[PDB]
Protein backbone atom coordinates (compact mmCIF):
# COMPACT_ATOMS: atom_id res chain seq x y z
CA UNK A 1 0.00 0.00 0.00
CA UNK A 2 2.10 2.89 -1.30
CA UNK A 3 -0.54 4.46 -3.41
CA UNK A 4 -2.26 7.50 -2.96
CA UNK A 5 -5.73 7.22 -1.88
CA UNK A 6 -6.96 10.18 -2.99
CA UNK A 7 -5.10 10.38 -6.34
CA UNK A 8 -8.23 10.37 -8.06
CA UNK A 9 -10.80 11.16 -5.56
CA UNK A 10 -9.85 14.58 -4.04
CA UNK A 11 -11.39 15.46 -0.42
CA UNK A 12 -13.61 18.50 -2.57
CA UNK A 13 -14.65 18.06 -6.23
CA UNK A 14 -17.01 19.91 -8.36
CA UNK A 15 -19.88 18.66 -10.27
CA UNK A 16 -21.12 18.95 -14.13
CA UNK A 17 -24.09 17.89 -15.13
CA UNK A 18 -26.67 17.76 -17.96
CA UNK A 19 -29.75 15.68 -17.95
CA UNK A 20 -32.19 15.23 -21.03
CA UNK A 21 -35.42 13.23 -21.44
CA UNK A 22 -39.25 13.41 -21.06
CA UNK A 23 -41.80 12.75 -18.52
CA UNK A 24 -45.06 12.34 -19.71
CA UNK A 25 -44.22 13.36 -23.23
CA UNK A 26 -42.65 16.68 -21.61
CA UNK A 27 -39.37 17.33 -22.99
CA UNK A 28 -36.78 19.03 -20.67
CA UNK A 29 -32.99 19.61 -20.63
CA UNK A 30 -31.68 20.06 -16.78
CA UNK A 31 -28.33 21.61 -16.85
CA UNK A 32 -26.02 21.13 -13.18
CA UNK A 33 -23.10 22.96 -11.26
CA UNK A 34 -22.24 22.25 -7.68
CA UNK A 35 -19.47 21.08 -5.41
CA UNK A 36 -19.24 18.06 -3.01
CA UNK A 37 -17.07 16.11 -0.48
CA UNK A 38 -16.94 12.95 -1.38
CA UNK A 39 -15.52 11.05 1.77
CA UNK A 40 -18.31 12.89 3.66
CA UNK A 41 -20.45 11.61 1.40
CA UNK A 42 -22.22 15.55 1.01
CA UNK A 43 -22.77 16.72 -2.34
CA UNK A 44 -24.92 20.57 -3.03
CA UNK A 45 -25.47 21.09 -6.58
CA UNK A 46 -27.27 24.19 -7.92
CA UNK A 47 -29.83 22.88 -11.02
CA UNK A 48 -31.46 24.85 -13.83
CA UNK A 49 -33.77 24.09 -16.28
CA UNK A 50 -32.57 24.86 -20.02
CA UNK A 51 -35.26 23.49 -21.94
CA UNK A 52 -38.97 22.73 -21.25
CA UNK A 53 -39.25 25.03 -18.21
CA UNK A 54 -41.95 25.37 -16.31
CA UNK A 55 -41.89 21.85 -15.71
CA UNK A 56 -45.55 20.47 -15.62
CA UNK A 57 -44.85 17.91 -13.26
CA UNK A 58 -43.25 17.44 -9.85
CA UNK A 59 -39.78 18.12 -9.73
CA UNK A 60 -38.94 15.55 -6.76
CA UNK A 61 -39.01 12.54 -8.84
CA UNK A 62 -35.52 13.90 -10.92
CA UNK A 63 -33.97 14.78 -7.74
CA UNK A 64 -32.59 11.32 -7.37
CA UNK A 65 -31.53 11.38 -10.77
CA UNK A 66 -29.31 14.42 -10.32
CA UNK A 67 -23.30 9.87 -7.51
CA UNK A 68 -22.49 7.08 -4.96
CA UNK A 69 -19.00 8.68 -4.86
CA UNK A 70 -20.21 10.96 -2.46
CA UNK A 71 -21.02 7.98 0.32
CA UNK A 72 -18.73 7.90 3.48
CA UNK A 73 -17.70 4.45 3.43
CA UNK A 74 -15.94 3.07 6.33
CA UNK A 75 -12.74 1.34 6.02
CA UNK A 76 -14.48 -1.92 6.33
CA UNK A 77 -16.56 -1.82 3.67
CA UNK A 78 -15.43 -2.12 -0.42
CA UNK A 79 -15.94 1.22 -1.83
CA UNK A 80 -17.09 0.17 -5.55
CA UNK A 81 -17.85 3.66 -6.23
CA UNK A 82 -14.43 5.87 -5.63
CA UNK A 83 -12.51 2.71 -6.67
CA UNK A 84 -14.35 3.31 -10.19
CA UNK A 85 -12.28 6.27 -10.99
CA UNK A 86 -10.50 8.17 -12.65
CA UNK A 87 -12.11 6.00 -15.17
CA UNK A 88 -15.32 6.47 -13.58
CA UNK A 89 -19.09 4.27 -13.61
CA UNK A 90 -22.28 4.13 -14.81
CA UNK A 91 -25.75 3.25 -13.53
CA UNK A 92 -28.63 2.33 -14.98
CA UNK A 93 -32.08 2.80 -12.47
CA UNK A 94 -36.17 1.85 -12.82
CA UNK A 95 -38.31 3.58 -10.55
CA UNK A 96 -41.61 1.93 -10.19
CA UNK A 97 -44.25 4.04 -8.32
CA UNK A 98 -47.29 2.73 -6.53
CA UNK A 99 -50.01 4.25 -8.73
CA UNK A 100 -48.61 2.60 -12.24
CA UNK A 101 -46.03 5.38 -13.36
CA UNK A 102 -42.20 4.76 -14.46
CA UNK A 103 -39.11 5.94 -14.72
CA UNK A 104 -35.79 4.98 -15.88
CA UNK A 105 -33.02 6.60 -15.25
CA UNK A 106 -29.30 6.57 -16.65
CA UNK A 107 -25.94 8.39 -16.09
CA UNK A 108 -22.83 8.17 -17.63
CA UNK A 109 -19.92 9.04 -15.06
CA UNK A 110 -16.82 10.67 -15.75
CA UNK A 111 -14.05 12.40 -14.30
CA UNK A 112 -11.99 15.04 -16.02
CA UNK A 113 -9.06 16.58 -13.35
CA UNK A 114 -11.47 17.56 -10.11
CA UNK A 115 -14.69 17.70 -11.76
CA UNK A 116 -17.34 14.60 -11.89
CA UNK A 117 -19.10 14.72 -15.38
CA UNK A 118 -22.60 13.02 -15.54
CA UNK A 119 -24.40 12.53 -18.79
CA UNK A 120 -28.21 11.83 -17.02
CA UNK A 121 -30.71 10.49 -19.13
CA UNK A 122 -34.46 9.94 -17.69
CA UNK A 123 -37.90 8.88 -18.90
CA UNK A 124 -40.66 9.09 -17.52
CA UNK A 125 -44.20 7.99 -18.22
CA UNK A 126 -47.57 6.22 -17.70
CA UNK A 127 -48.22 8.49 -15.08
CA UNK A 128 -52.08 9.76 -13.92
CA UNK A 129 -52.64 12.57 -14.89
CA UNK A 130 -54.68 13.52 -11.55
CA UNK A 131 -52.04 11.89 -10.20
CA UNK A 132 -49.65 13.56 -7.44
CA UNK A 133 -46.32 13.84 -9.62
CA UNK A 134 -48.63 15.69 -13.24
CA UNK A 135 -50.26 17.80 -10.04
CA UNK A 136 -47.09 18.61 -8.19
CA UNK A 137 -48.38 17.59 -4.80
CA UNK A 138 -45.24 16.25 -3.31
CA UNK A 139 -42.75 17.96 -0.80
CA UNK A 140 -40.03 16.27 -0.46
CA UNK A 141 -38.27 12.33 -0.08
CA UNK A 142 -38.31 10.79 2.99
CA UNK A 143 -34.44 9.59 4.15
CA UNK A 144 -34.25 6.04 3.38
CA UNK A 145 -31.66 2.96 3.24
CA UNK A 146 -30.61 1.65 -0.01
CA UNK A 147 -29.17 -2.01 0.15
CA UNK A 148 -26.41 -2.67 -1.68
CA UNK A 149 -25.76 -6.35 -2.49
CA UNK A 150 -24.57 -8.53 -5.66
CA UNK A 151 -26.97 -9.76 -8.17
CA UNK A 152 -25.64 -11.92 -10.87
CA UNK A 153 -22.68 -10.53 -10.98
CA UNK A 154 -23.54 -7.09 -10.62
CA UNK A 155 -23.50 -4.42 -7.71
CA UNK A 156 -27.27 -3.41 -7.38
CA UNK A 157 -29.23 -1.16 -4.82
CA UNK A 158 -33.01 -1.93 -3.92
CA UNK A 159 -34.28 0.44 -1.89
CA UNK A 160 -38.60 1.43 -0.79
CA UNK A 161 -38.90 5.40 -1.34
CA UNK A 162 -41.65 7.22 -0.13
CA UNK A 163 -42.72 11.27 -1.38
CA UNK A 164 -44.79 13.13 1.17
CA UNK A 165 -47.48 14.77 -0.37
CA UNK A 166 -49.68 17.33 0.68
CA UNK A 167 -52.20 16.33 3.38
CA UNK A 168 -50.21 14.27 5.17
CA UNK A 169 -50.15 11.19 2.74
CA UNK A 170 -47.43 9.19 1.22
CA UNK A 171 -46.55 8.52 -2.37
CA UNK A 172 -44.14 5.22 -2.27
CA UNK A 173 -41.89 4.05 -5.24
CA UNK A 174 -39.47 1.44 -5.59
CA UNK A 175 -36.07 1.66 -6.84
CA UNK A 176 -33.67 -0.73 -8.32
CA UNK A 177 -29.93 0.61 -9.29
CA UNK A 178 -26.98 -1.33 -10.97
CA UNK A 179 -24.05 0.22 -11.16
CA UNK A 180 -21.09 -0.69 -13.34
CA UNK A 181 -17.58 0.16 -13.60
CA UNK A 182 -15.76 1.27 -16.80
CA UNK A 183 -12.96 -1.27 -15.99
CA UNK A 184 -14.40 -4.63 -15.43
CA UNK A 185 -11.44 -5.69 -12.70
CA UNK A 186 -13.03 -3.68 -9.82
CA UNK A 187 -13.43 -5.79 -6.70
CA UNK A 188 -17.48 -5.80 -5.85
CA UNK A 189 -18.17 -4.99 -2.52
CA UNK A 190 -19.94 -6.89 -0.16
CA UNK A 191 -23.95 -6.35 0.65
CA UNK A 192 -24.20 -3.73 2.74
CA UNK A 193 -26.57 -0.94 3.41
CA UNK A 194 -26.56 3.42 2.31
CA UNK A 195 -28.44 5.76 4.44
CA UNK A 196 -29.14 8.86 2.41
CA UNK A 197 -30.82 12.08 2.52
CA UNK A 198 -31.35 14.20 -0.26
CA UNK A 199 -33.77 17.30 -0.31
CA UNK A 200 -34.14 20.70 -2.02
CA UNK A 201 -32.92 23.16 -0.07
CA UNK A 202 -34.15 26.53 -2.22
CA UNK A 203 -35.76 26.93 -5.54
CA UNK A 204 -37.97 29.20 -7.09
CA UNK A 205 -41.44 29.30 -7.73
CA UNK A 206 -41.56 26.81 -11.19
CA UNK A 207 -38.40 25.10 -10.12
CA UNK A 208 -36.49 26.85 -12.94
CA UNK A 209 -33.75 27.03 -10.54
CA UNK A 210 -33.24 24.50 -7.90
CA UNK A 211 -30.21 23.98 -4.78
CA UNK A 212 -30.04 20.19 -3.94
CA UNK A 213 -28.07 18.30 -0.73
CA UNK A 214 -27.88 15.01 -0.79
CA UNK A 215 -25.92 13.46 2.53
CA UNK A 216 -24.82 9.68 2.60
CA UNK A 217 -23.36 7.20 5.05
CA UNK A 218 -22.65 3.78 4.53
CA UNK A 219 -22.77 0.76 6.70
CA UNK A 220 -23.53 -2.46 7.03
CA UNK A 221 -25.37 -4.76 9.95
Amino acid sequence: DDKDPMSAIKPDMRIKLRMEGNVNGHHFVIDGDGTGKPYEGKQTMDLEVKEGGPLPFAFDILTTAFNRVFVKYPDNIQDYFKQSFPKGYSWERSLTFEDGGICNARNDITMEGDTFYNKVRFYGTNFPANGPVMQKKTLKWEPSTEKMYVRDGVLTGDIEMALLLEGNAHYRCDFRTTYKAKEKGVKLPGAHFVDHAIEILSHDKDYNKVKLYEHAVAHSG
